[PDB]
C-alpha cells in the first residue's frame, strides 16, 4: 500500500475523431506523487495538443494532511469515480469520465473523453500548447455530494495563456465521510515524448491544504 | 429527392453510464419537416431524460428561402458533420457529434453523445422535463467555417424552464458557399413514447429566414 | 390606456472601463405598432471613446407589439410602471450592467438608467469602435420563481466583416402584481438611423414583435 | 518608496438591483507583511438590503507579501498608481462590476470605487442575507495582450451550510510602464471582523501573499 501500480484505457474522440489510449504507471499515494507512461493504440499520430488529455489520466494520489478528511483514500477498496467538463476560453469542451477500481495492487481506470469545437485555427488543433500551469482545485461539497473546480491555464508557445475551467464531480462507490471545503494543489508535467506523442511519461504532484492561514 | 430516408446510431454515456439508441425515419428536406423511430439498444432502461437526445437525432431537413443561401443541402452528396455542445444551467454539459453522409436516397448518422455533472436530485436524472421549446438558432461564419448558437430552455413538470446554451461547429466534406448572418426556426417534438422511453416516435420542423423585417 | 403615440424621457449616466459619462434622451414610440425612435445627446464624458452600440439595446418592452393571445406583462404593469436589469456579456468577456427604473408621467414614459461596462480590451471592437450594427435578435420570455425573465444571444457585425457575439440576461420586475404569461419571443430590431460623427447626438429606432415560436 | 505602514482612504458609490448607496473607508496596512484592515461607514442607501460580503473583495493588491523572485506589478506602479477593472460572475446569474482607481497621497493610498450589481434573486443569498464569509481563496495573474490579469473562482459560506461560488475577473492597468510578470498566484484571507447590526459600520481585514504554485 506504500507504493502502487496503475494501468488505464482511454478511448474517446476530439473534434469528432476517435482515438485510444494505454497507460502504466505507478505512484506514492502518501507522498502525493505519481507517473506514467501512455502510448496512443488507436487514432495516431494524434492532431491535437496532447496537453488536453494530462489532468484527466486520480486523486488518491495526492497528499493529505490529517486535519483534513481524505475522500478519495477513504473510497477504497471499493472505489469511486469522476465525471469532469472542461471549458476552455475559446468555447473548446472537453467532458471525461473516469471509472476507478482496485485490483489487489493496482488501480485500473476506465477512461471516456470527449472534446468538441476545438477550432482549427486554435492552439489546440494548432499543438501551440506548451504545458499546464500548476493550480489550486477548491474543492467542497454541494447536496451531499463532493465537487472539485479549478480555473487554470496552458502556457502557449509565442508566450501568453490559453484559460480552462475545469468542473469535476466525485463520486464513491459506498458512503464516505465528506471532507470539509479545502484545496488541493496540482502540477503536471510531461517529462518526455516521441515526435507526435505516441509515447508519454507524465508526472503529477499535490498536496491537499486549507488555504492562506 | 423530396422525400427521403433516414437511418442513424447513436453511442454515447450519461455520468458514466453508457448506451446506444438506433432510429429510422424519413423527412422532407424542402418543407423542412422529420420524423424518426429510434428504439433504445444498451444502456435500457435510460436512466435520464430522453429530451437531452432528441436535438441531436440535421439541418438539411430546413425550409431555406431563395434569399439565403443553403450550406446545409449544398453540402451533398458528400455531406457534412457538426460539433456540439450543450451547456445546461445547472451545470451538466451534453457534447455530440454527428456524421451525415447520404446513400443514394438515405441519410445515415454516426452519433457520440457524452453528458456529465448531471445532478442526481436535478431535473434530467430525475426526468421531469416535459419538452423542449421551440427555438431560434443563429447561424454566422467565424474563421470560414459555419457556427450555429441557439439558447433554449425545457418546460419542467411543475411549471417553469430549464435553460440551455448550445453551440454548434458545421463542416461540409467539401468547400461550400458560406451563407451570410441568419436564423433558424426550431420545434422538436416526442410524439409518441413507450413507458421507459425504449421506443420513441421523434418530430421535427424548422424554416430559415432573416428575422424581423 | 396606453395610446397608439407616447413619449419617452431619459437619462443615463454610467462608465466604461472606469470613464464616467451622461445621456439624456427624448423620443416617441407606438405600442401598438411595436416601434419607438428617440434622440440621444451626450451631456457628460464626451466624446464617448467607446463603440455606441453597446448603449442602445439599453436605451422598453411596453414598445412591443404583443398579439391578443399572449399575456402582456409591460402594458399591464401601467400606470405604475416597471423595472429592469440586465447584465450583457460579451464573448472576449467585456461585460456591461445595466438597470432602468420606467415610470409613467401622463402620456410619458421616463427612464433612470444606469450602465457599467467593464474588462473591454483596449484592442477589441468596442475600444477600438469597429462595430457596425446589431443583428436582428429573438428574445425569449419565461417566469422564474414569479419574476419574468428575458434572455437574447446575439451579436454585433463587425467592420471588417464577422461578428462580435453579446449574451443579455434580463430581469424584469412591474411594481404591482400583474398576470405573468407563458414562455414567448420578442424579436427585435434596433438600428442607428443618424448620428454626428463623435455621437454626440444619435437618432435611434427599434421595432418589436412579440410571438410564440415555430407553430 | 512604499513604506512598511500606509494608509486607505476611499469612497464607493454603487447599486444593486437598482438601488443605490455610498460608503466611505479608512484604513491602514502593510505592504511588506501582506496585511491590511479598514473601518467602513454606510453614507447613503442604508440599511444596505443585500449581504455585505459582496462588497469586501472590492474594497488592492499592493498589500500583498509579493517575494523577491516575483515581479511585483502593483507596488513599480507607484507613485503614479493603477487602476482595475472586475466582473463577479455568481452561480445563480447575480452579477457585480467594479472598478476601482488608486492614487496615493503622500502614505496613503485613495481608491475612487463604482459597484453595479445587478440580478441577484430576491429568495437567493445575496438579497436573503444568508451569507458567512468568503473562503480563502487562490488568484491567478497572467498577462494577456501586454495587460495584468488575475482570475479567481471562489465561493461565500451560507448560513445552512453549503457555498455559492463566484468568479472573478480583473484586469489591472498601472498608470505608467511597469515590467510584468510572469504566471503567479496570490493566495487571499479576507474577514469581516466586527460590524454594527445593520452592517453601517465594518471594520475588515485581509492578508494576501504572492507565491509560484506547487513547487
Amino acid at each position: 500500500k506504500p507504493d502502487m501500480k496503475i494501468k488505464l484505457r482511454m478511448e474517446g474522440a476530439v473534434n469528432g475523431h476517435p482515438f485510444a489510449i494505454e497507460g502504466v504507471g505507478l505512484g506514492k499515494p502518501f507522498e502525493g506523487k505519481q507517473s506514467m507512461d501512455l502510448k496512443v493504440k488507436e487514432g495516431g499520430p494524434l492532431p491535437f495538443a496532447y496537453d488536453i488529455l494530462t489532468t484527466v489520466f486520480n486523486m488518491v494520489f495526492a497528499k493529505y494532511p490529517e486535519n483534513i478528511v481524505d475522500y478519495f483514500k477513504q473510497s477504497f477498496p471499493e472505489g469511486y469515480s469522476w465525471e469532469r467538463s472542461m471549458n476552455y476560453e475559446d468555447g473548446g469542451i472537453c467532458n471525461a469520465t473516469n471509472d476507478i477500481t482496485l485490483d489487489g495492487d493496482c488501480y485500473i481506470y476506465e477512461i471516456r473523453f470527449d472534446g468538441v469545437n476545438f477550432p482549427a485555427n486554435g492552439p489546440v488543433m494548432q499543438k501551440r500548447t506548451v504545458k499546464w500551469e500548476p493550480s489550486t482545485e477548491k474543492l467542497y461539497v454541494r447536496d451531499g455530494v463532493l465537487k472539485g473546480d479549478v480555473n487554470t491555464a496552458l502556457s502557449l508557445e509565442g508566450g501568453g495563456h490559453y484559460r480552462c475551467d475545469f468542473k469535476t464531480t466525485y463520486k464513491a462507490k459506498k458512503v464516505v465521510q465528506l471532507p470539509d471545503y479545502h484545496f488541493v494543489d496540482h502540477h503536471i508535467e510531461i517529462k518526455s515524448h516521441d515526435k507526435d506523442y505516441s509515447n508519454v511519461n507524465l508526472h503529477e504532484h499535490a498536496e491537499a491544504h486549507s488555504g492562506l492561514p
